[PDB]
This record gives structure tokens, C-alpha cells and sequence, in this order.
């Protein structure tokens, strides 16, 4: 019998040009014949059968006979001609500048980057930012560092360092009494001092791997040609075996009058120059309730503006408990939709400017015209990818209708030695963790020749919420949808932190953890849902028991640590209906 | 015919005699009971069901005998019982279906899950008061003395550090020195435990559960005599005993020690400020008291003669010893040799012990003394079951006064058993209290096979930084399968909560994995120091139960920005520093 899979990818990775067969299928010497033109030699691989199922299943190609060049997967010989009769072969076979050419500095660009150099091999990295519509720019490490996780959840701790010094009072703390206010331009430049020391680390860390890095926004204009335009407006080709993009996505505006004018995006949010005052958020989506949040929190009059439901992909059960907590803490929620977005001041520094935002309210004898004031518009709806300006029709890389990425798994499924990972590959969950993994795991792949998948199912998250909500798997009604409400049983309790239990705190009436059962299996666990203070940090262990189809019996015959919120999940006993 | 069909049948039963080929002398049992009017039912047990029945009830050979629900061994153990008049008065009508002998986690989980099974039960709590004479109500160590008010306090140390952090994020605070008023603390604390006093003394009377404020002693083979505060003296009787007493304080053989230092029993209600406070012990009380006490304001001293958290990793240990010292605790090698009172404690003021020490000068050896307000003893809990009459049913005891068990049954006698603190080798922790106490509920009153699973319990000690760890330390595991089959994978990290900080935590956050290289990196144990380790070790804990690879931990999706995501990420070995 033949070879097995872990010998057919290494001597794919090895070898220059590899064809892999199971039976010597007819058309191999029209193969040999096509190379000869390129005197290149042709290696050969008869794979088991016992295999062949595995290696199709892992490359995402039909059928048995497969071609690999410089160890990139093309397919068979329908798909090779291609790639000649268009030329892109000729090109490809000629001597590169760069073993990978990155495009973007982002958590996936910058993983990828350091995994692929830790491999022995010549690595490129491109990073540029096109400033906000409000001309906001920023340094290495792209959305997450700059404008994503890392400020958010620093202006949500501050957030809830006031909730704390209420609660040092009830625990004795003598603090001199007299409203204390939280200073903006302080909490910003504490921000923003982290995020430089960030963007300073990762430009180290490149450096110090031996990783070539260009400030220069990249366009395919060539089958291995990048055109990058750097700050000054300096042009220079760069040439590559294989490319990575990585260029992840950016805030959503609406076809609105006065939008782009008027209102901040996620991007400028993070380094305002004034405190934001009376504030709007338009949109239903984690980023415009996260910061929705935290807004409040630190003393402003918040509303949020939203077309329908909240957290439109989360389980709207956890989803309306947030909302009735989030408006206990004096966020106010409308079903309105703005219809325009008028400016009445420019902000100057120091001090924020007024937008009226246009709406029209129904009563019941009539439809009219409605307008508010606020300070600071926050334009929160969706993240987009930016890729018409990428050139990816030359390299003939094909696109979703969205600017995403169309992948098998992370290949480009037209072109095979263009790959994507992060936000911008087609329904990749967009999370930092999935970009960096997505990115580590590839590069072992193609560098090494290993078989190992990243796991983009049961993903763990953490909405950072006033009061935190973390999930891993199906919601309740997914579930039901599913399997059918006589197959489910739901597990569940509602519970007080007990560095809540001598305060008087909104959140002791609105903590609640869930638990999603699949009867007909022995209660197999299909996911679950706390809505608690460090939703995260308890979510993220409890999360490794759906890699192993953990039974509701085994969060049973697990011991509790006491006293902690987490070990709610190990005495679950009350079914929801 | 198998394992469950007998465990069913003993518990509908009466008289139950389990075989498997017969041998002689099995009449001459149904004799003994003949003389009872009693029937005696029979099982043939499978030869593949005998060797897992033997397991769980913990008898060596073929025939069992079961009474009333309860497996007493073969003929052997049998005609014990009745040359002891036992067995006659065993199968006597009793008062009560079971009687519980304390009112604390077990004592009340038992009690709650019994009657749950519809059984007719009593449960028993008296608080024998401290040296000092301090006293509480129902609910046993956790609720009045340990888990619930040192957390509580834990947290008010925390929200100490955390109004320094809220100065950092922007808020404007007033400065000058912020005092802790323990009065309020105190006040604070003990209106909870008062709630949950009352809580758990009402859900009793709800669940039909009969509770007597009385101590009690055995005075017959199925007769407790019950002395309650005004003196009154009642008798009570059962076809079973659940002993759940747990342990108290110790104190050391030295001139002054009971008359002068309080204990954990006294700290949590205390009329004064401890203000100078010495804590002698490496016990975990000790330090995670010591910790609370440095955090709102005191001056601390901790004094041990041997290593600390003797029973932990003493890499985590000595990590958290640098760290309290860097919090201003400070440590001593010293044992005190006599406690002389120069002031006792008065008007919400604290008293002045002088502690007695022989240190070594240079040439020789002198006494030396030092003044505290307060002396807190945290040598250990020892079992005070002397004045309980075990001798009387005839309940064996280990040296110190712990009940050596079959399982949770008395390994001497077959309708006594014991859970929680009391019994000898269990790990002394609330939860498992509550887990051994609610599973064997459902073994004895419905003949279940569960048992509570004792291995690989994670703990988290609620130190200044929280130290949480389930599995192997990386000694045992060294000790067990030699150097070179040991993988520690480690690192370093900073919670984000404290990046824009100047905290002292941020140079002392560490987590390690310690696995089993011949076995695919088999996990054996973690341990984390950080911020809310509680939480994170919690599900993490549950990878134990299936037997996880670091391969597991690695495909793990992570959730950002937490600390727990840094178990999905470990890289680096620990190379023996
Ligand atoms: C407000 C907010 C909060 C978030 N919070 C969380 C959270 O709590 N947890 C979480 O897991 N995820 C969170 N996310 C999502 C997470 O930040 C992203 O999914 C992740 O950063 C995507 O990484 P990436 O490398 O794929 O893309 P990015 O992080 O966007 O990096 C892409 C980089 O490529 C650059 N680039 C683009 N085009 C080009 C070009 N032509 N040439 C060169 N460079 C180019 C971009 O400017 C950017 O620097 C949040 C996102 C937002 C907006
Ligand atoms: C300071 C401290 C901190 C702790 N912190 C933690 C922690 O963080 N996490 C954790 O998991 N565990 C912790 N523990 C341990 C925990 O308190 C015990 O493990 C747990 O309470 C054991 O419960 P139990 O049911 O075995 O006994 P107990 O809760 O001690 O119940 C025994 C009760 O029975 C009564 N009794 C005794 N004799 C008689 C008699 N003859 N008749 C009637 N009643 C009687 C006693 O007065 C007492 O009320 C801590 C302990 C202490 C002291
Ligand atoms: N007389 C004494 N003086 C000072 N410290 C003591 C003491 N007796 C016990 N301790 C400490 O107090 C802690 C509590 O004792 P323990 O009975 O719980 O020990 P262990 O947990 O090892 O069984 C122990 O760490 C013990 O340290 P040693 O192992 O060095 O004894
Ligand atoms: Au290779
Ligand atoms: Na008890």
C-alpha cells in the first residue's frame, strides 16, 4: 500500500513541484510534458487509499490526483493549465524577493509574521492606516491595540473603578464625601501611553526577529507584484512566492445626510481630545452597547439608538436581560432610526461640539418630524473591508459581495498562493484570538507541512457590557430550532457575587447563568451563558469542556470553588420549562 | 443480576443477602434473622458485576448482607452485630430516618437533599464557644467563621488597592490618607451572616427538616442524647447517623496562648480594630488573613517555624511569601516561647500581648520580646469528638480525632457515616462537604453507585494576589515519574486592569502547566497567580476530568483581552530555575 497523509505534506513542503496519485490515473505524462517546458523536475508521491479521504478532506479539493508548487496546493490539472495558460506559472516559478509577502500589521499580519520567521524564512510586513473620515491615524498592531479590545476594556475598567469606590463606602472605606467626577483628557492619555508603548513593542519585536517592515499601503499589480504607497507619497515594488491578507475590516457608515460629517466612529473614540458629553450610539452591535456602557459609566447621558433587536447573532434572551439591566443603570434605548445629522458647533479642543439628529416618531392620530441635540454622534452599525483598492482582480483573488475574502479554508479558492485569515476571510468570526491562531496554525501548515486545522467552532466570547455577558456554543433557540424543544433542556439559576452581597448594587437582581442540554444524548452540552462581573475569565476554562462533548453529568461531578461565581455552573438542578 | 438491580433491591428491602454460587452457613444467617420474624430476599449476582459491587461498598469477599438500606459485610460482620444486641435493636421502629450531627455544609446539604427523598430527618447544630467565648448561629464554619466573612474581608482589602487604581484611570478622588472603619466592616459583614443565620434556619422549617439547637452525644447503639443552652437534655433515636461536626481551632501547648491570642473564630466579630497584629501559623488562614489585615491598614506579622502551605506547590509558595513582602508583611522564622498580657482589650479598643522569642547575637543565644495589640493563633483545626461517645456505637478514630471510614460509612459501623471535615483524609473544604453529603443521600435512599470523586479538587487560596491551582505540584509530579518525563510550560504576563497602574502585582502575575512528556503532555496540574484565579481555575479544572493534552489547551480558542486566555498560549519550558 501506498504513503500516509503526514508524508505526502512534509515531501509537499520539500519539494519544488509534487504530484500526488493514488492509481496511475492517464494524464501524469501531460503533467511531466508541461514542466519539461519549464525544465523543471517533477517529484511524485502514491498515496494509500486509507489516506486519500483525509489529505482531499484537509486541501478542500474533490478528487484523487493533486498537484503542489513551492508547497502550495493547486488542485489537478484542469486547475495547473490555468495557471499556465494565463502565465501566472511562468511567473511563479522565477526566484522571489520574499518567501511571504504580509499585507497588514494586524493580530493575525503580526502572528503570522513572527510564526513564519520563527520557520526559518523571509517575511515582509506591510502596515498602513488610512485615516478616519475625521482624520484620526495610528501605529503598529492594528484594530485590537490601536482602536478595539485593548482601549475598550481599559475605559471599561475605569468604568467600573466607579462602581468600586461606591462599594469601598459600604465596606467601611472613610472616603471625604462630595460627588467625585472622572477627568477624560487624564483616563485618555492613560490610554493612549499604553497603546504607544504597544505600537513601540510590536515595531521591536519585528526588528529584533529579523522581520522586514514597511509603512506602505500595498496593491497586487502583478501575479506577484505589490505596488506599496508609502506616508510621503514614495512608491516601490515588492516581489513574493506567497501572500497573506490580513487587512481586516472598518466602521460601517450609512447613505445618510450629514453621517460622515457629523458623527465619530470606534476609530476616533479612543483618542478624542475632549470628553464626549451628552451622547447618541447608532447601531445594536457589541461595539455600540460596550461603549454605550462604559459612556455612562463615566458620569455622560447616554442613548442608544437601535433598528430592531440588540446583539443580532447573540442569544436575545441574554440579549434582553442586558438591555433591562443597562437601562436600570440609566442608558436610554429608542427604536428610532436617524433620518439625517445636522451640525450646530465644531468641537474646539477641550470642549465638544452639538449635532441635532433628525428622527420621525408615530403617534397614534399622526407621522412627524422629531429632533434631538446631543454633543458626540457615535456611528456604530457594522465593520466593512476595504478591498477595491486592493487590486485583487489582478491577481484574480475572488470577493464575497461583502469586500471579503471567498476561501478554501484560508487558500484563496481561485488563486493558490494568495491566502486570508482575520476579519477579512469570508465568515471568519471576527475575533482577535481566531486572527492570531488562524494565522500561527497556517504558517505551520505551509512551512512545515503539518495537518493541524484551526477550530472556528465553539468559540468562547465576552461582551463587555456594564455587566459582563460571556457564551460558548448554541443559544437557546438555535438549540431549539435545531433539535426541537422536546430534545432540549435548558439549566439554569440566578445568583449575587458576594462582593456584591453588603452593597446595593442594580446588578444583584440581573446576574443569571444557563446551560443547553441535548436530552436524547445523555444531556450533552451544546453551550452556555453567564451574565456575572469577569464573564471572561470564567467563561474561557468552562469553554475547553465542548472540545471533549461534556455531559451536564460532568459539571455535576466537578468540585466548586467557594466562594466564586464559576462554580454556579457545577449545581445547576432547576430546568427552565 | 447486575450491579444496579442489587443496589435498587437493598435499598426497597428490608433484609437483602447478595450471592454468587452459595456456600454453607448462608441458612444459618436466615436462621438469625428467623428468630426476628424478619424475610430475608436473595440476589445471584453476575461473576462480571461482583468485582465493581465489592468496589463500591469497600468489602473484600463474595456475600453481602444488607439492613435497611445499609451493607453491613458477610456473616462474619453480622453475627458481630448480633452477639452485640445491635442487630436486635437496629431492626426496631426509630423516631427518625436519619439523624444529623451538625449544622454546617454537609450537615445541612445532607439534611436538604434527604428530605428531598422524602425521609423523615433531624439535624442537630450547638456552637461550643471560643476561649474568648464567642459564640454564632446556624450555617457551621464557611457561614459564621470562615469562607463567607474572609472573602468579604478579602474584598475590602482589594478595594483598598482598587481606589488607587480609579485615581489612575482619572478619577478625581480627594486626596489625603483614606482610613478603614473595621466597625462598619465588621458591622457590614456580620449583617449577612445574621441573614444567612436566619436564611438556612427558615429553609429547614419550609423543607420539613426537624432542627435542635442542642449538642449531642451517642448514649445508645441508636440513641442520641441532645443537650440544649438552658440545660434541657432530650433523647433521640434513628436507623441511621450522619456525623458532620467538622473541626475547631487548635491551640499550642504554651504559657499564655488561649488566655491571650484569639483565633479565626474570634477575628470576624471582633469588638476592636486588631490594630499590630501577629499571625502565628504557614497555615492557609494564616496568611490569607495577614494578607486582609496588611490591605486595610494594619501593621502584619506572620511567624512560622517550617515552610509555608506545607501541602502546596512551594515554588507558589515562595512566589507569594516575595510578593506579601513587597506588601509590606513581614515574616519571621521565630516560634513564641510564652504570650504575657499587658492590657486587655476594652471600649472598641484593642488589648497588648507581649510575645516572648530566643533569638542568637553573636556569641550565644538570648530572649528577646516584642509588644502586639493582637495575637491571632492560625496553627491549624483539630476534631473535637472526644465528648461525642463513639466508644459507645463503637466508631473507630484515627490519632487526631477524625472518623476513619469505609467510604463515608464508619468502617466499624455499618449505620453510622461521616462527610466533611470529620472524616479522616478528606480534603477540608466547603464544597466537598456539600458534594459527599448530597451524593451519599442518593446512595443510601436510592441505591445509586455515585461516588463523590476526591481527585484533582482545585483550590484557590484568597491571598493579596490569588493563588489558584488543581493537580499536581511540580515536585509530586518530579517525585512520581522522574525529571526527564516532566514538562512545566510557563510565563509571565500583566492583567490589563493594572497596565496605566504602578501596582506591585504587575512584576508577580506567573501560571505554569505540568505535564507528562511520555504521555502526549498529559496534564497532571496548573497553578495561576493573579487577580480572580477563583474563577479562571474553576473550568479549567473540568480539562482534569477527560484527561486533557496541552495539545487540548492549545487548540483552544482564547477569549481577549482576559488572563486566562495566557493558558491557550504557553510555549516556553521551564528549564530548573
Ligand atoms: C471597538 C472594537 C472592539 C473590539 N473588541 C474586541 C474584543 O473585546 N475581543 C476580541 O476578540 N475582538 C475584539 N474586536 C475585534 C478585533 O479587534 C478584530 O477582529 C481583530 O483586530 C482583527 O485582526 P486582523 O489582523 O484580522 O485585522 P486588524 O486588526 O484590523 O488589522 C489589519 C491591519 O491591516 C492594515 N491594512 C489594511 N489595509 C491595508 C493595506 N492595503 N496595506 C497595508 N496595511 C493595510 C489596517 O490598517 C490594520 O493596521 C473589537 C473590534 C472593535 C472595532
Ligand atoms: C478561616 C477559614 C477559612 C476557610 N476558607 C475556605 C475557603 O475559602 N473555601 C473553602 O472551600 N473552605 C474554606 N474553609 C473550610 C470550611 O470552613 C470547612 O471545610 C467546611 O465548613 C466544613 O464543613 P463541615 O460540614 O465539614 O463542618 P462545619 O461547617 O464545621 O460544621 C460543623 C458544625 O457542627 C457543630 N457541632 C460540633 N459538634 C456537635 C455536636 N456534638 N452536636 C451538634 N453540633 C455539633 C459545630 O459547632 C459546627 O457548627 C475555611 C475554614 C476556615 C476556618
Ligand atoms: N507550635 C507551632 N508553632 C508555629 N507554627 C506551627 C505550630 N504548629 C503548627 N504550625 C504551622 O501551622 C500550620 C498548620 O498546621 P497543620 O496541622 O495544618 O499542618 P499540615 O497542614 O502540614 O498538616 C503548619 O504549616 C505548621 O507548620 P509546620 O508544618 O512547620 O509545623
Ligand atoms: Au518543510
Ligand atoms: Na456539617
Amino acid at each position: 500500500s501506498g504513503s500516509l497523509a503526514d508524508a505526502v505534506f512534509k515531501s509537499a513542503c520539500e519539494e519544488r513541484i509534487l504530484l500526488a496519485y493514488a492509481d496511475y490515473n492517464p494524464d501524469m505524462t501531460k503533467v511531466v510534458n508541461l514542466f519539461s517546458k519549464y525544465n523543471e523536475t517533477v517529484n511524485t508521491v502514491r498515496v494509500s487509499n486509507d489516506a486519500v479521504k483525509d489529505i482531499l478532506e484537509i486541501v478542500g479539493w474533490p478528487s484523487m490526483p493533486l498537484i503542489f508548487v513551492k508547497g502550495n496546493c493547486c488542485g489537478g490539472f484542469k486547475e495547473l493549465y490555468q495557471l499556465e495558460e494565463s502565465g501566472f506559472l511562468n511567473e511563479w516559478l522565477k526566484e522571489h524577493e520574499y518567501d511571504l509577502a504580509i499585507v497588514g500589521g494586524g493580530s493575525g499580519g503580526l502572528a503570522a509574521a513572527k510564526e513564519a520567521v520563527r520557520l526559518g524564512k523571509k517575511v515582509v510586513c506591510l502596515d498602513f492606516v488610512k485615516p478616519s473620515a475625521m482624520g484620526t491615524t495610528w501605529g503598529l498592531g492594528g484594530t485590537c491595540v490601536n482602536v478595539g479590545c485593548i482601549p475598550k476594556k481599559l475605559m471599561h475598567q475605569a468604568a467600573l473603578l466607579g462602581e468600586y469606590i461606591e462599594d469601598a463606602k459600604k465596606f467601611g472605606w472613610e472616603i471625604p464625601e462630595g460627588a467625585i467626577k472622572l477627568n477624560w483628557h487624564q483616563l485618555k492619555n492613560a490610554v493612549q501611553n499604553h497603546i504607544a508603548s504597544l505600537n513601540w513593542g510590536y515595531r521591536v519585536q519585528l526588528k529584533e526577529k529579523s522581520v522586514t517592515y514597511m509603512n506602505s499601503y500595498a496593491t497586487f499589480t502583478g501575479s506577484h507584484e505589490l505596488s506599496v504607497k508609502n506616508k510621503k507619497g514614495k512608491v516601490e515594488k515588492v516581489t513574493a512566492d506567497r501572500f497573506l491578507i490580513a487587512v481586516g475590516l472598518r466602521p460601517r457608515f450609512p447613505d445618510v445626510p450629514g453621517a460622515l460629517e457629523c458623527c465619530i466612529s470606534s476609530d476616533d473614540l479612543f483618542s478624542l481630545p475632549y470628553n464626549p458629553g451628552k451622547t447618541l450610539c447608532v447601531g445594536a452591535s457589541y461595539v455600540s452597547l460596550e461603549c454605550a456602557g462604559f459612556l455612562k459609566g463615566i458620569g455622560n447621558d447616554v442613548t442608544v439608538m437601535v433598528r430592531s433587536v440588540l446583539l443580532r447573532g447573540f442569544d436575545q434572551d441574554m440579549a434582553e436581560r442586558i438591555k433591562k439591566h443597562m437601562t436600570e443603570r440609566g442608558v436610554k434605548f429608542v427604536q428610532c432610526v436617524p433620518i439625517k445629522y445636522e451640525r450646530l458647533k465644531k468641537p474646539t479642543d477641550s470642549e465638544p461640539g452639538m449635532i441635532r439628529v433628525h428622527t420621525m416618531q408615530e403617534d397614534e392620530d399622526g407621522t412627524k418630524e422629531v429632533t434631538e441635540d446631543f454633543n458626540t454622534v457615535l456611528m456604530a452599525i457594522g465593520r466593512d473591508a476595504m478591498t477595491d483598492d486592493l487590486g485583487l482582480d489582478v491577481v484574480g483573488v475572488n470577493r464575497a459581495k461583502s469586500g471579503k475574502i471567498i476561501g478554501r479554508r484560508e487558500q484563496s479558492v481561485s488563486c493558490p498562493y494568495v491566502y486570508a485569515i482575520g476579519d477579512v476571510l469570508y465568515g471568519s468570526p471576527e475575533l482577535t484570538p481566531v486572527a492570531i491562531q488562524a494565522g500561527k496554525v497556517l504558517m505551520r501548515r505551509l512551512f512545515t507541512g503539518s495537518s493541524e486545522l484551526t477550530e472556528y467552532d465553539k468559540i468562547p466570547t465576552t461582551v463587555f457590557t456594564p455587566l459582563e455577558y460571556g457564551s460558548c456554543g448554541l443559544s437557546e433557540y438555535s438549540a431549539i430550532q435545531k433539535y426541537g424543544k422536546e430534545n432540549i433542556n435548558v439549566y439554569h439559576n440566578v445568583f449575587i457575587p458576594l462582593e456584591y452581597a453588603v452593597t446595593e448594587r442594580k446588578e444583584k437582581t440581573h446576574c443569571y447563568c444557563k446551560l443547553i442540554c441535548l436530552k436524547n444524548e445523555q444531556d450533552l452540552i451544546l453551550g452556555f451563558h453567564i451574565l456575572t462581573p469577569n464573564a471572561g475569565e470564567i467563561t474561557q476554562g468552562f469553554a475547553i469542556a465542548l472540545k471533549f462533548d461534556a455531559k451536564k453529568a460532568d459539571f455535576d461531578r466537578l468540585i466548586g470553588i467557594h466562594p466564586t461565581v464559576a462554580e454556579n455552573f457545577t449545581t445547576l438542578t432547576l430546568v427552565k420549562e
